[PDB]
């Protein structure tokens, strides 16, 4: 039998406390949704591969024990846990399968303690696990209902026991009791674990409440991704897809004789130092197994390539030099150690790919009266280039006075050899050295591994190698004109991209198989949880190429589109607004086709319109609407302080004596943040502290009809704030600040309080309701609002009599866009998106800095405590040091990013003191700056770390079509509206004002002579009155 | 490092010595691309002015 595992599998990761935190792991777990075997026990008639979960609904205890082992026949030892009425027992010995086994010859631990195992059917959850010779054992009860088997029930296992196991285990079997042998039914559930990256959210008492599979679908890839269990409607870029290779294809030249290694490693008499042997070592196979143990070695130290990779990797070509070296002198052969014999005996060069074997030859060489038959030359006039011997025995001056002839005092010729002594040499003792240096991928490969050729495969990504030269990737017939010299074909980015095969002449191209961006529309978590999957730039031919979430892949609906191919949503051909951008003007969005479901479409531009365009039509709105839109600005933001000794180095000594040499950094990381302070000061003042003196409203409030209570000051509340500001105040949200201020991080408090920010709008509020734009120039003079009201209207090219002889209409208006604006911010959250995403981003940046102190930057351990408390100063201060190094860089990139979001931040700041300049302090000309229509003027309120513009506009409406005509022609002369358009009814002609339609009767005052009416085109014939 | 290639790395080390050389190669990587990610923003700032 088998089923579903819906819950089931998840355990505390370690044992350590955490609390209202969403932790990532990536450990060993039952997948979710997984194949679960339901085995049933019955009397009348298990492989352990990479951790097991064992499940028992079991009643009245029936399944005791399990086994554990590779064989379990004896083959090697084993394990065996049992249980009975008191007690359980562990043993582990040399087992045969006391019914269980028959002997037990060699036994090695033996365990003894409180059992584990302790129709209302309980789950007994065990999870069995062996890591390097380690069996963890984790376990849980949870007495269950009579419902069905495994529910929808989640809880964590708690770890009880490790064991110093230390044995080969691949399978295993559970253990049952019989009271006979009495007929019954059983039942357990059989569980494999896998490597996966789960997401465990801790609750208030710290259990693990739910857990998320990253690794499952892509909504759940998402939420791991995001790092939360909701997510918001958008579109999520996740982890990139790759077709993984089907097999591995090695390719060499033909080449199978051995390499004569014999000689170097056991010769008649090794070349002295001064004269070392070298020869080059081509055409063969290289093996270190048959040879290196026949000549033990005590030293083996290796640089460029491990002892075992050798063996694997393919050479070009090879140098062995072997010579007789003193003992003590074993230490210099390491590049760049320097000396007598470094410089006029032997040296290798500083950067090289080889290594040194050293081994005895006291008892082959050395003589009892001693062996001075291996010459070693002291004394020239230059030192020994790197891989270069010199022959040349030439009489060597000491002294400054001249030295002919064969010999001469005070000069030392380079003849003196070794005093080798069998017993007397104990550091003195000869070692025979040899010295094996090698390049790669330099030159053609003639000496090769012994790793055998396969056959060549194409149009099938597979694992490459030709002559040591890896890559993965598909092979194809090259158009490219290779040369007999020619090997290899490079790419702009240093990378191979063409192979010459060594066993023919054909030369292939290679090209790494398809991949591409992965993304996942979603709707809201809450409002569904199917998603859709988009692969940019990916043609989706290769897509079932791609056949670790497979599901999606095999689906029944499949769109292509310019940004790539999108699975999950069917294309539609109607168009709506864009919800969620896919890209190059594709839209996805979640409704109703009656089932819901995901769409992709084309993206609409708004709704299809023709201009009723002529010679001679012209049309005139009739009415107005005062629209009053909210424009929110962000303006300063939360002015930060960082402290180098907290946050870099916490509270140790040794760290601040070490960090001291780093001043300099230290003083322009908080020359640059107090910069950035001061800046966000300097924001608050330009934006609203740009009026002499502190105005206050009238008593009485009498604005021919105005009603401003929503958004003056209310002294009944504390705080001296409007009903508009109290809503911005409670809409935008500001633990995890106690852990920022604990790490250094603390935040400034703004010069200006809330109170008084509130003040200076109140101030700007009452000046422009009372004084208009005149208190901007200089001295605030008062003016009725009925009369400000005409002369912004007078501003936008309406004549003042239109706001007087509708008074209360537009009174009315503007209370109803006022009710209009409470209600929209108080339903909906997504008004003060510009402020809340700056408070967001601000917040992100500190939790990110925070969680920088969780990196290890190449160090030991990320605490810094530890690593002073195990280690000593030496080697202490190199750990402390690159920690340093790394914290530093990450608070140079806050910094940085700091920077950039203060400029950002200081651009709109300067934008917000402009338009409280242009909109508030006066009428402004500029089309569309202060708010969608002719702009009559603005009020501030002030929101956390922003401001929010009330910009009232005339928007005019109720058009209607009118015949016009540029000029008049009365008398024989053109005549032209003063200020104004001529149109007519039908009948007869009027002139009006561009933006309201009034008629008046043409007369002389209205119109203005020029010319004739034989060169203007268009002119009609009508009457003017004197 | 030994060299600007990862596959190379791995063929020719055992895996410490593999590690030590790749985290360097890591550090040096991320701090191309941090270069790139800021030099981006401030081209994105005089983009969006
Ligand atoms: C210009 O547009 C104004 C609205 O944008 C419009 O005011 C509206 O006029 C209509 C008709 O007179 C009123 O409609 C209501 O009339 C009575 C009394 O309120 C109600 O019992 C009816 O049910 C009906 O809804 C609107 O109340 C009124 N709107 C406002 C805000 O006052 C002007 O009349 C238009 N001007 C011209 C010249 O057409
Ligand atoms: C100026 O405009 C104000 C905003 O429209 C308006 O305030 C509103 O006044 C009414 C009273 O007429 C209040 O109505 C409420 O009265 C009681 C006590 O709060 C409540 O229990 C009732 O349920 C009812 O809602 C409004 O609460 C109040 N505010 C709002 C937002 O409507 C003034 O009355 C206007 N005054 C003048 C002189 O024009
Ligand atoms: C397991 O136990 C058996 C029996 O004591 C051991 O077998 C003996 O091994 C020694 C040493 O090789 C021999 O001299 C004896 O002749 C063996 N006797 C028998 C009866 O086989 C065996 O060595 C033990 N194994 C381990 C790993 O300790
Ligand atoms: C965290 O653990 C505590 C104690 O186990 C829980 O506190 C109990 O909660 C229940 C339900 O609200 C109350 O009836 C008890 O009086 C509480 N006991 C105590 C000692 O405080 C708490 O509910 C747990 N948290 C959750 C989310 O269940
Ligand atoms: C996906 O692959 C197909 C081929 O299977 C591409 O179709 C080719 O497109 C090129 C360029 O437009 C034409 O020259 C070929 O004649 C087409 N071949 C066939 C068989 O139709 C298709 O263009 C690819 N998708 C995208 C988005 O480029
Ligand atoms: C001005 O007149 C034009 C044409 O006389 C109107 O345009 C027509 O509008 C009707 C709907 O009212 C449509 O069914 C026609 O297709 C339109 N025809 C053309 C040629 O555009 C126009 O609507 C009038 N202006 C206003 C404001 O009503
Ligand atoms: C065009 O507008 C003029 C406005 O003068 C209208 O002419 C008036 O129509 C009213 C109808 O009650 C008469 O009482 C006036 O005596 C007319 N005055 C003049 C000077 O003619 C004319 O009717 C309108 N034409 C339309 C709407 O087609
Ligand atoms: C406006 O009226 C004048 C005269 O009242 C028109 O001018 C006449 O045009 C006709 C031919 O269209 C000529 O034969 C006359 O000699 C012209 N008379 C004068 C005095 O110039 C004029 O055409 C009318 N306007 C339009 C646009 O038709
Ligand atoms: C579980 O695996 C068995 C053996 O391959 C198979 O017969 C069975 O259909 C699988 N069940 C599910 C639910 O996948
Ligand atoms: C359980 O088994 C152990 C192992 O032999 C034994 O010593 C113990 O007496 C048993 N207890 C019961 C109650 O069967
Ligand atoms: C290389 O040698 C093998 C057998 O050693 C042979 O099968 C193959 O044909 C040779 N290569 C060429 C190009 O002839
Ligand atoms: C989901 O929608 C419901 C309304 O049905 C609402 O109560 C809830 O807050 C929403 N959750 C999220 C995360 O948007
Ligand atoms: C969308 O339009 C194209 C082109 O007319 C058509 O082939 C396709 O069937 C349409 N899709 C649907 C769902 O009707
Ligand atoms: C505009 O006026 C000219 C000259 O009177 C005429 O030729 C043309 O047809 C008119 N335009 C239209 C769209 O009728």
């Amino acid at each position: 039998a088998y089923t579903n595992s819906f819950t089931r599998g998840v355990y505390y990761p370690d044992k350590v406390f955490r609390s209202s935190v969403l932790h990532s792991t990536q450990d060993l777990f039952l997948p979710f949704f997984s194949n679960v075997t339901w085995f049933h026990a019955i009397h009348v008639s298990l492989p352990f591969n990479d951790g097991v979960y064992f499940a028992s609904t079991e009643k009245s205890n029936i399944i005791r024990g399990w086994i554990f082992g590779t064989t379990l026949d004896s083959k090697t030892q084993s394990l065996l846990i049992v249980n009975n009425a008191t007690n359980v027992v562990i043993k582990v010995c040399e087992f045969q399968f006391f019914r269980v086994y028959s002997s037990a010859n060699n036994c090695t631990f033996e365990y003894v303690s409180q059992p584990f195992l302790m129709n209302f059917k309980n789950l007994r959850e065990f999870v069995f696990k062996n890591i390097d010779g380690y069996f963890k054992i984790y376990s849980k009860h949870t007495p269950i209902n009579l419902v069905r088997d495994l529910p929808q029930g989640f809880s964590a296992l708690e770890p009880l026991v490790d064991l110093p196991i230390g044995i080969n285990i691949t399978r295993f079997q559970t253990l049952l009791a019989l009271h006979g042998w009495t007929a019954g039914a059983a039942a357990y559930y059989v569980g494999y674990l896998q490597p996966r990256t789960f997401l465990l959210k801790y609750n208030e008492n710290g259990t693990i409440t739910d857990a998320v599979d990253c690794a499952l679908d892509p909504l759940s890839e998402t939420k791991c991704t995001l790092k939360s269990f909701t997510v918001e409607k958008g579109i999520y870029q996740t982890s990139n897809f790759r077709v993984q290779p089907t097999e591995s294809i090695v390719r060499f030249p033909n080449i199978t004789n051995l390499c004569p290694f014999g000689e170097v490693f056991n010769a008649t008499r090794f070349a002295s130092v001064y004269a070392w042997n070298r020869k080059r070592i081509s055409n063969c196979v290289a093996d270190y197994s048959v040879l290196y143990n026949s000549a033990s070695f005590s030293t083996f130290k290796c640089y460029g390539v491990s002892p075992t990779k050798l063996n694997d990797l393919c050479f070009t070509n090879v140098y062995a030099d072997s010579f007789v070296i003193r003992g003590d002198e074993v230490r210099q052969i390491a590049p760049g150690q320097t000396g007598k014999i470094a410089d006029y005996n032997y040296k290798l060069p500083d950067d090289f790919t080889g290594c040194v074997i050293a081994w005895n030859s006291n008892n082959l060489d050395s003589k009892v009266g001693g062996n001075y038959n291996y010459l070693y030359r002291l004394f020239r006039k230059s030192n020994l280039k790197p891989f270069e011997r010199d022959i040349s025995t030439e009489i060597y001056q000491a002294g400054s006075t001249p030295c002919n002839g064969v010999e001469g005092f005070n000069c030392y010729f380079p003849l003196q050899s070794y005093g080798f002594q069998p017993t007397n040499g104990v550091g003195y003792q000869p070692y025979r050295v040899v010295v094996l240096s090698f390049e790669l991928l330099h030159a053609p490969a003639t000496v090769c591994g012994p790793k055998k050729s396969t056959n060549l495969v194409k149009n099938k990504c597979v694992n490459f190698n030709f002559n040591g030269l890896t890559g993965t990737g598909v092979l194809t017939e090259s158009n490219k004109k290779f040369l007999p010299f020619q090997q290899f074909g490079r790419d702009i980015a240093d990378t191979t991209d063409a192979v010459r095969d060594p066993q023919t002449l054909e030369i292939l191209d290679i090209t790494p198989c398809s991949f591409g961006g992965v993304s996942v529309i979603t709707p809201g978590t809450n409002t569904s949880n199917q998603v859709a999957v988009l692969y940019q730039d990916v043609n989706c031919t290769e897509v079932p190429v791609a056949i670790t979430w497979r599901v999606y892949s095999t689906g029944s609906n499949v769109f292509q589109t310019r940004a790539g191919c999108l699975i999950g949503a069917e294309h539609v051909n109607n168009s709506y607004e864009c919800d969620i951008p896919i890209g190059a003007g594709i839209c996805a969005s979640y409704q109703t086709q009656a089932s819901q479901s995901i769409i992709a479409y084309t993206m609409s531009l708004g709704a299809e319109n023709s201009v009723a365009y002529s010679n001679n039509s012209i049309a005139i709105p009739t009415n107005f609407t005062i629209s009053v839109t909210t424009e929110i600005l962000p303006v300063s933001m939360t002015k930060t302080s960082v402290d180098c000794t907290m946050y870099i180095c916490g509270d140790s000594t040794e760290c601040s004596n070490l960090l001291l040499q780093y001043g300099s950094f230290c003083t322009q990381l908080n020359r640059a943040l107090t910069g950035i302070a001061v800046e966000q000061d300097k924001n608050t003042q330009e934006v609203f502290a740009q009026v002499k003196q502190i105005y206050k409203t009238p008593p009485i409030k009498d604005f021919g009809g105005f009603n401003f209570s929503q958004i003056l000051p209310d002294p009944s509340k504390p705080s001296k704030r409007s009903f508009i500001e109290d809503l911005l105040f409670n809409k935008v949200t500001l633990d995890l600040i106690c852990a920022q201020k604990f790490n250094g991080l603390t935040v400034l408090p703004p010069l200006l309080t809330d109170e008084m920010i509130a003040q200076y709008t109140s101030a700007l509020l009452a000046g422009t309701i009372t004084s208009g734009w005149t208190f901007g120039a200089g001295a605030a003079l008062q003016i009725p609002f009925a009369m400000q009201m005409a002369y912004r209207f007078n501003g936008i090219g309406v004549t003042q009599n239109v706001l007087y002889e509708n008074q209360k209409l537009i009174a009315n208006q503007f209370n109803s866009a006022i009710g209009k604006i409470q209600d929209s911010l108080s339903s909906t959250a997504s008004a003060l998106g510009k402020l809340q995403d700056v408070v967001n981003q601000n917040a992100q940046a500190l939790n990110t800095l925070v969680k920088q102190l969780s990196s290890n930057f190449g160090a030991i351990s990320s605490v810094l405590n530890d690593i002073l408390s195990r280690l000593d100063p030496p080697e202490a201060e190199v750990q402390i040091d690159r920690l340093i190094t790394g914290r530093l860089q990450s608070l140079q990139t806050y910094v940085t990013q700091q920077l950039i979001r203060a400029a950002e931040i200081r651009a709109s700041a300067n934008l917000a003191a402009t338009k409280m300049s242009e909109c508030v302090l006066g009428q402004s000309k500029r089309v569309d700056f202060c708010g969608k229509g002719y702009h009559l003027m603005s009020f501030p309120q002030s929101a956390p770390h922003g401001v929010v513009f009330l910009h009232v506009t005339y928007v005019p409406a109720q058009e209607k079509n009118f015949t016009t005509a540029p000029a008049i022609c009365h008398d024989g002369k053109a005549h032209f509206p003063r200020e104004g358009v001529f149109v007519s009814n039908g009948t007869h002609w009027f002139v009006t004002q561009r933006n309201f339609y009034e008629p008046q009767i043409i007369t002389t005052d209205n119109t203005f002579v020029s010319g004739n009416c034989d060169v203007v085109i268009g002119i009609v014939n009508n009457t003017v009155y004197d």
